[PDB]
């Protein structure tokens, strides 16, 4: 039912005894009536005593019922009546100050369910509904038991501490004050701060946004025991509570005055510890409005050092309030807020992970923790440290354990007939159509039990994997978002990356081990997962690979970034104009590259042909591969942490064009090979400084046919023939036995590698659309067009 | 009289006997009362009996008013005063929870037509007419129906529960709500993410906008029956619901207010799931303002894992929420929310086909489901892929179900006359005129009679029509707009393309055909739906043709985008098209193309001179080919879907001004037409480079005239010219001799029929409007060019 507490389960349970001993099959609200006069001493049993009710009196109406009765007591569980009794008493208990549910709140509830079987009961044994409910109401209330309250054993402070304010001593003296998590060492930095008085208060200064207030309860604690100078001892700690500060008055003018009032009572003499939130608002700096100006009070009373305060400030807002001058900063003072780096990320996962158990199968196992943590980091994406970490944590650690109860296989089926069963079963009975309901019942109650069974006999499924949360889990989970499917993508990336690249082999390969080492967990995460710099042909090389990459890693070709060096051969701003130049590295810069990358911190960035482009604008692309950040436009820091930089490149272009072919021989395949695996990588070194290039996971090679890499862009435009189809429906192939009949097509000495887009039109798009419109294919279907005889011949294969 | 209960409808009926029975030709009120007292155990029949009329105290009255009558009882219907009393009923069932109107309040409804017929009835036989309503109510008028008295159980729930809202659990007890349509293993993978806490909340990411709220009543099923965890064994759902929480409170500061009581409530801790729907505007963040942001409660409630939630954001804002930090991320977790492609769209379209059944022509086919769905995606192209769909069947699921009906034999003419009557009539017996009103009335009743009977002589129409509503009709609606009769726009394409263009049959066939391939399905829909080079002479063929195709495709002559890429080259737009640093290319990516396009992606994008264009272009415009996608305008897709990609080439014109002369020789012309619809594909490509050009579709080359050509280039200008003067009320003509005449100065070795609108200028406008001008006609009457004699003559025939 919920959460419940033995005095109300026992006044439960008792309306069982009452089900064979009373013979109520299923057991109403009388049951539970008796069940609560019957345990005599329970505060439900109490109240009824009072009223006049025993276990007896109550009982003998209960047996004018059913009267033992029915001692068989088919179906010996509560009925719908004594359900909604049970629900409502256990609510009716959270409502009546207890968490879960006492005797008490069961009668309490039973009142609540006044017209069911106990207040029929208690209706014939006289007594009234409420009076009963008083009578266990008045054996509850009065609390204020493992409480009381306290100001300071001293209050040598009374017209400040009386008015105004909570104070985090006092609070803190039975402990109902939480940690909370750290930015640890940020504790012990405060009391560097603290038992300071003309750099007073410590400012903390970070996202707000952790938990900045973890910190500030540090103070407090350490002043007690005893990390704390003798300064920071001899102190009382009080908190400047902006609401009550305000006051009912709700003017500025009240809050100033309340605080000057604090700022008098402040004679004792350092020795009180004021802490002023957003201090830098009320030093009232920055800005065009400073959002009070309490600056003029706060700054000889924190010079002098007998305010000696606590400061909360905002990252910018805090040097705008120190620039105000000539002690205001003989108070604040930075210190570094944790959001935590990776190493950091992990503990806190850690630290609230035991805790996914009361939404199961989370925490475990540890390489998980890890994983979330570091799988984030180079799959999926801008994201926080540990936020990234304990959702892959959470997010897997649940997705298994309704996967079990998800593998009763999908016997959710039983469920489905049981149904079917019940309605034919009551409209035969509306009909009557006894017999003829009969069966159906029947039918419905072999169902009910069956679906039942084994949608818990996978408790077992849940015993099998129900924990284990491991990298692998957590990968699935990431992959989700974006080591399972996250190591998967790595592993067959190269045959993935080749599916659209143009032959290549070694491209492929090169980038596909450098981008599956790194994004597999083991390494660039600062700068792209791979920076690359790819020479080779076009449309037979580079580019298609580009595409390939953004589409297997990240999802879809179109994520890709895609800027253009030639334009960085600049002077197209000057007075050929271009887009939006303040002039053009500073369109880099300002805009183009690190907005883009802004905007997809996971995709592709494509950087065409460095080639002849200044050197200056590569040292600007260098702090991308390098670093994995520019810093730019407005102030923005771009995360090219989980990009995969690709950087195109071509002046060898022509022999990573020409074949790899049996031009003369079959060694003009392998120095072919050989030729375009050497042409790339020396005419990168020609085109641009080596700087560039070294900040270069690897150097991209492609190359051209050995009959090979032709008859793939044959295949590249016949896949964008292949995928085109469904946005309107239709599964549309060139058949690869049609795809080397089209590849046919396309060999002239003089003209070729271009012209296959047409062909594919001509030769499949054409043909089979001629074939279509006449009425010889039906909507939805698989639409080959093959070669089955040497001749194209469009074949169906759904 | 509308859709309401028998036992009404019974009593009206039953005053219909009493119209005969007694002679009461038309039934009064008298005649429904008598319906009412008659029936017996109906409430309105028992209450009369209350009052002591039996059916006989009434008929009693009834047969003192005729008695035994006209049992022919002329005109056998109802009249105004029984209508009146059936509109009354309704009324008086309305304040009785009776939109299906029964006895009870229609024996109410004669009680407020006082001093009426049923009325004066009762106030004749000693019945009061209050009494009688009193009576009525105290029987039925006091409905309790359908008790069950609402609720769950619970009473803890109150702080939640109070608020807000109506909760997921409460409507599938009874499951008294639609389900609505999944996306059925997102609803599994959504109570995963409800068996995690730190990671708690999915995140159901899609269009609004698909009815995704059905995955979210999916959970409230799955925790119940019965494969779920261990978690989600005792978890109950409780709905957050922003618009109950804002209605009669309009501040955002009580708002917050209220979602933090809706967080407190949570305290059930690992038993409560909280749904907040809308959890995008509450993150309040990843816009440049916030929709409230509730996030900084949210996120600790869900670190905690106090609170575990069920989200719904948006597309973008799942990562727009797990960038805010640090447990941002440990709420949303995202969701596979489709709005229905098109092969999903074909089951919406014929799950809700049954549901329009009062139209029967809404009502069949799977073909025309077929047809709406594929039709429309190819064909507007302006919507989303089921809406589309249902919208065209059904288009041609009422145009054919009115051709059934659209006049039986149209004797509204008849009724018009009939009308004549009614005033001739009228009037007559207005003066008496007595028998001079006889024949008038006469003629009144057999016109009326005769306009009825061919009002309803289409049911025989019925009969023959009353469903059809196939592919061919749904075909058409589309061209309506814009399988059978819009791909007749396609199959008939080349007809249609050559009316409005400059002869070019070489050009006509290439790209109607071609077009006509794709639109049939197979010639590349991700890519533009035709991806063309127009080449040759422009005004004589080319952009003429980019018009025409628009229209038989897209259903309309200006439903054309055009940019030119040659500005974007910035060689011609150094200069010309720019100034101030921003210029050309980044017009061309930065918004000129991607938006255009984005707007109308159902546009001939005609793309000018691209082979002096830019190189840089060339990419962009390669990527539009075979893409049929940019990504430009910072994170905007434009859709090149069915887009006709048409790009121009200045070159080929002299080949296409040679022509296929009727004589010369006869060698070189037949073979010049041959000559120039190959030659003018080969000097595209020996112009400028091949990659983005050969990935495209097929090279239209374009004629100038091919003699041949002229007599049709004649009757576009003929058209033209016929056209612009009816503007200012006009009707000229010029005879097809006449435009042959015009049509001499344009025959043609090498000199192309650009001259002919000119030629057309000169000899018919012109002349036409010198004999205009000069009197011989004047402002409003047909004026003919016609040659008679082999010269041009103006007639006049109006």
């Amino acid at each position: 039912f919920g959460r419940f507490t033995e005095r109300a389960q026992k006044v439960l349970a008792l309306a069982q005894e009452e089900a064979l001993r009373l013979g109520h099959n299923n057991i109403g609200t009388e049951h539970i009536l008796l069940g609560l006069v019957r345990e005599g001493e329970g505060i439900a049993a109490k109240a009824l005593q009072a009223l006049g009710l025993g276990s007896e009196k109550i009982q003998k109406e209960v047996e004018s019922l059913i009267g033992r009765g029915q001692e068989m007591s088919q179906t010996i569980h509560y009925t719908p009546r004594a359900k909604k009794v049970i629900e409502l008493s256990m609510d009716e208990a959270r409502k009546l100050g207890h968490s879960y549910v006492g005797t008490e709140h069961i009668l309490l509830g039973l009142i609540r369910e006044g017209e069911g079987v106990a207040a029929r009961v208690l209706n014939n044994l006289g007594v009234s509904l409420n009076k009963a409910r008083q009578q266990v109401l008045q054996l509850l209330g009065s609390n204020e038991t493992g409480s009381s309250a306290a100001g300071t054993n001293s209050n040598a402070n009374t017209p400040t501490l009386d008015s105004l304010a909570r104070d985090l001593t006092a609070i803190a003296k039975e402990d109902s004050l939480d940690p909370v998590i750290g930015r640890s060492k940020e504790i012990q930095r405060v009391i560097e701060v603290l038992s300071r008085r003309t750099k007073n208060n410590p400012v903390l200064i970070g996202e707000p946004g952790v938990g900045k207030t973890a910190i500030a309860e540090g103070l407090a604690q350490q002043i007690i025991n005893n990390e704390v100078p003798e300064i920071l001892r001899d102190k009382r700690v009080m908190t400047l509570d902006m609401g009550t500060v305000v006051a009912g008055t709700k003017y500025r003018g009240e809050f100033e005055d309340r605080l000057k009032k604090v700022m008098d009572e402040i004679r004792q003499a350092g020795n009180i510890i004021l802490f002023i939130d957003a201090l830098h608002t009320l030093i009232g700096a920055g800005g065009a409005e400073g959002a009070i100006d309490a600056s003029n009070i706060l700054k000889p009373s924190l010079a002098r050092g007998e305010l000696q305060c606590i400061g909360a400030t905002t990252l910018d807002e805090y040097r705008k309030y120190i620039e105000k001058d000539a002690a205001l900063e003989r108070r604040f003072q930075p210190i570094q807020v944790d959001q935590p780096s990776v190493d950091e990320s992990i503990q806190i996962l850690q630290g609230l992970r035991d805790r996914y158990e009361a939404h199961h199968r989370v925490s475990i196992t540890d390489d998980a923790i890890e994983a979330a943590v570091k799988l984030s980091d180079r799959y999926i994406s801008d994201r926080f440290l540990p936020d990234k970490a304990i959702d892959l944590i959470d997010e897997a650690g649940s997705k298994v354990r309704l996967r079990s109860f998800t593998t009763p296989p999908n016997l959710k089926e039983l469920e489905q007939k049981l149904d079917e069963v019940r309605k034919e079963k009551d409209a035969a009975v509306q009909s009557q159509e006894f017999e003829k309901a009969a069966s159906l019942r029947d039918t419905e109650q072999r169902l009910r039990e069956q679906v039942e069974d084994t949608k818990k006999s996978w408790k077992e499924k849940q015993g099998q994997e129900n924990s284990e949360v491991t990298v692998d889990d957590i990968a699935m989970v990431v992959s989700s978002w974006t080591a399972q499917t996250e190591t998967d993508k790595l592993l067959n990336m190269e045959n993935i990356l080749h599916s659209r690249v143009i032959g290549q082999d070694e491209a492929v390969v090169a980038v596909a081990k450098a981008v599956r080492r790194a994004r597999a967990g083991l390494k660039d995460p600062k700068r792209p997962i791979g920076s690359f710099i790819f020479l080779g042909p076009t449309g037979v090389g580079k580019t298609e690979l580009a595409r390939a990459l953004a589409e297997s890693i990240f999802g879809d070709e179109e994520s890709m970034i895609r800027i253009d060096m030639s334009e960085y051969m600049e002077k197209h701003s000057t007075s050929r104009l271009v887009g939006s130049p303040p002039g053009y590295v500073g369109y880099d810069e300002g805009g183009q590259l690190t907005e883009k990358v802004r905007r997809k911190p996971y995709s592709v960035v494509l950087l065409d042909a460095i080639e002849k482009a200044h050197p200056d604008v590569f040292n600007i692309l260098l702090q991308v591969l390098e670093d994995g950040r520019l810093t730019d436009s407005k102030g923005r820091t771009v995360d090219f942490r989980n990009t995969i930089l690709i950087m195109t490149s071509n002046v060898g272009a022509s022999e990573l064009k020409r074949n790899k072919y049996v031009g003369f021989n079959v060694q003009d395949e392998t120095q072919n090979h050989k030729d375009m695996k050497d042409k790339v990588m020396g005419e990168l070194k020609r085109a641009f400084r080596p700087e560039f290039i070294n900040r270069i996971d690897e150097i991209i090679v492609f190359h051209s046919l050995e009959k090979k890499h032709l008859t793939e862009i044959v295949s590249l435009m016949s896949d964008q023939l292949t995928k085109r189809l469904k946005e309107q429906d239709l599964s549309i192939e060139l058949t690869d036995a049609a795809k080397a009949k089209v590849a046919e097509e396309g060999v002239d000495l003089e003209y070729g590698a271009r012209p296959l887009r047409r062909a594919i039109q001509k030769h499949v798009e054409d043909r089979l659309s001629e074939e279509l419109l006449r009425g010889n294919i039906h909507k939805g279907q698989h639409i080959v067009l093959d070669v089955e005889d040497g001749e194209f011949v469009v074949k169906t294969t759904a």
